[PDB]
């Protein structure tokens, strides 16, 4: 599989050289265009759900009685999707503005989680996504805010992006639904001058909840603390008092020492090696929309699969420059985009947008899941509407 494959030899390292030689160590790259070859053939809106790939530990942790045990949980899960990933260094591709993703899972418990995202803003880049398994009142909803940097010999994604979950059934002290804030680690490119490109996860991770919270971080690979892919984290409560540390290895083994029993030795946490990833299904290509990531890019993919990178950077090209000329006619028209399937929150919320359609907290799940497949087509055999079309804002004032 090309994901896997690094095609940074001479005349590609070059090319990136190149690049690297017009830009002053802190400025982004908003400015210019990556080369193919430094693809993986998914979308970051699909990129997305490869962190969605072990709900086991999501419905365990909603089922789990004890607060700091489901927190461990919740911790568990999150942590678990990172290790799903490339092996070679590549990057999903930025989507287009208004681009939409929609995916499902055929759980172990027969039951179903559903998967909606769409890019809802271009400069700057940023996507939401909503996950939801209503048959076990677990709510998700998140966005991706990546700000790209040059470093020098390094670059980045830096990750301003978050997450909140809801177990809907489990009420805190506000009779509100149970609710985890997380962040992400920022994603850095290292040796891009001298030697071998690799990817290390960077800095510090937040997961919080109304009764714990973690800080964990990525540890970058020294000099002196030479060793790759390490995390360091603590579980704590409100009051300082210290339950847990975690380390080990967010692609290999990590542990968790009971700080209470301070003779024990850390214990293993999450193997990535023993755990089996469930993947998302999708609606055949032939059902999908124009703007919808797998078809949209299928092209592009097509020829990065066969490493045709001159039909791959055309493909790119047209897409992208539709994209430019579209933006022009708005700015023309004096109007701006407005994203299909996400509000934009109010301010002092947790994250800039959410799925627009109103789904309570207490209503029956088969209602639930109903409407969540109004919002979109998401299960095979589903059609378009023109309301489909109709910017969310439109949306909620009918609603």
């Amino acid at each position: 599989d090309t994901d896997d494959i690094d095609e940074d030899d001479e005349s590609g390292h070059n090319i990136i050289l190149n690049i690297i030689s017009q830009l002053r160590p802190g400025c982004d790259l908003t400015r210019i265009t990556l080369p193919t070859f430094i693809l993986e053939k998914k979308s970051m809106l699909e990129r997305v759900t490869n962190q969605l790939q072990f709900p086991e530990f999501l419905l365990q942790a909603h089922s789990e009685k004890d607060p700091l045990k489901r927190f461990l949980y919740v911790m568990k899960w999150y942590l678990a999707g990172w290790h799903i990933a490339p092996k070679a260094v590549k990057k999903p591709l930025n989507p287009v503005l208004g681009e939409y993703f929609t995916a499902y899972w055929d759980l172990p418990n027969k039951q179903q989680a559903y998967y909606i995202s769409e890019q809802t803003s271009h400069h700057p880049p940023e996507c939401a996504y909503f996950y939801m398994i209503p048959e076990s009142s677990i709510r998700v909803d998140g966005v991706v805010i990546p700000k790209s940097r040059f470093l020098g010999n390094s670059s980045a994604a830096m990750m301003d992006g978050s997450t909140v979950l809801q177990f809907l059934d489990i009420k805190d002290g506000n009779g509100k639904p149970e609710k985890y804030v997380l962040t992400q680690p920022n994603v850095y490119v290292r040796g891009i001058l001298f030697g071998k490109m690799r990817i290390e996860l960077g800095d510090h991770m937040i997961i919080k909840s109304p009764n714990f919270q973690a800080d964990i971080e990525f540890k970058t690979k020294g000099y002196v603390f030479g060793t790759y892919d390490a995390i360091e984290g603590t579980v704590k409560d409100y009051d300082g008092n210290a339950y847990y540390e975690i380390s080990g290895k967010w692609n290999d083994v990590m542990y968790l020492k009971d700080l209470k029993q301070p003779r024990s030795s850390p214990k293993v946490f999450l193997d990535t090696h023993k755990e089996s990833p469930l993947r998302p299904k999708v609606r055949p290509l032939s059902e999908q929309g124009e703007y919808e990531s797998r078809k949209l890019w299928k092209k592009v993919t097509d020829a990065l699969a066969v490493r045709n990178h001159p039909v791959a950077t055309e493909e790119k090209f047209q897409i992208e420059d539709h994209q430019r000329q579209l933006a022009k006619k708005r700015i023309e028209d004096g109007v701006e985009f407005h994203p299909k399937l996400f509000r934009r929150s109010k301010p002092g919320e947790d994250l800039d947008y959410c799925i627009y359609k109103n789904i309570p907290v207490d209503e029956d799940p088969e209602k639930q899941i109903r409407s969540i497949l109004q919002i979109a087509p998401i299960l095979p055999g589903q059609q378009f509407t023109d309301k489909f079309f109709i910017p969310a804002f439109e949306k909620i004032k009918s609603q």
